[PDB]
């Protein structure tokens, strides 16, 4: 019996209907609130990152591309600005974005937040943070370490389901899961940011359950949190997720 969590909001039916294809026991853990609030205030953000920054962090290359587009929209120069700005991505998406845009990044990490804490020089002034649902402390706290203040850019608001976190890590210290599939990054960061226990979880899913990521990004965020992916899938289809990981098992 392989007793699969599921921390995804949708395709609940579709994931439950998978599992019991392919021999599985599928459970249902979501982590997240529902669903996006936007942030009204975004786009005094915008306004405010064009006044000039001294260091420019971005961590997706949507969010990246959202962000030049809203500039570009609301008849802004955000070039200007972030050519002058020290410039980093956190991973290879951020990174393409930013070439893209002609404004190619100092430093770039493997896609966790913890590769930039080497990558971060002192210290002032500014530092624009694009940003993708949700505060992002260790970041954000090692910005302010550096002397910066921080400008946190995003459009939409992700939040937390204490609750359902508390249940699916219960779930998991407690041997009833022997795999988890997250579909989402934040779902992996809302989980560990949610924890009684972060450390038991991490040794948990190094052991004795299996951590599933749809896609590299989700991948990025199990690796920021000491976690080992045991099977990531490169397609976005629950299918190819769940067939993926009855090859690897092995």
């Amino acid at each position: 019996t392989m007793r699969i969590a599921y921390a995804g909001l949708r395709r609940k039916e579709e994931f439950k209907a998978l599992a019991e294809k392919l021999g599985f026991t599928p459970l249902l853990f979501p982590v997240q609130a529902t669903e996006k609030v936007p942030v009204p205030e975004y786009r005094d953000q915008v306004r405010e990152l064009a006044q000039g920054v001294d260091l420019f962090l971005a961590t997706t290359g949507v969010g990246v591309r959202d962000l030049l587009e809203a500039g570009k929209a609301l008849g802004l120069d955000l070039e200007g600005p972030l050519a002058k700005a020290f410039r980093l991505a956190r991973g290879a998406k951020a990174a393409r974005a930013l070439k893209e845009a002609g404004l190619p990044p100092h430093a770039v990490g493997d896609g966790t937040s913890k590769s930039l804490l080497p990558l971060l020089p002192q210290g002032r002034g500014v530092a624009a943070l694009q940003l993708y649902g949700k505060p992002l402390p260790l970041l954000e706290n090692a910005l302010a370490e550096r002397g910066y203040r921080v400008l946190p850019l995003m459009p939409y608001r992700h939040l937390p389901d204490p609750e359902g976190i508390l249940r699916l890590e219960e779930a998991v210290l407690r041997g009833e899961v022997d795999a988890l599939a997250f579909v989402a990054a934040i779902q992996v960061e809302f989980l560990f940011e949610g924890a009684k226990d972060p450390k038991a979880l991490r040794e948990a899913l190094n052991t004795r359950v299996k951590a599933l990521a749809v896609g590299r990004v989700t991948a990025d965020a199990l690796r920021e949190w000491g976690v080992k992916p045991f099977y990531v899938d490169e397609t976005e289809r629950l299918g190819s997720l769940l067939q993926g990981f009855k090859r690897a098992l092995q």
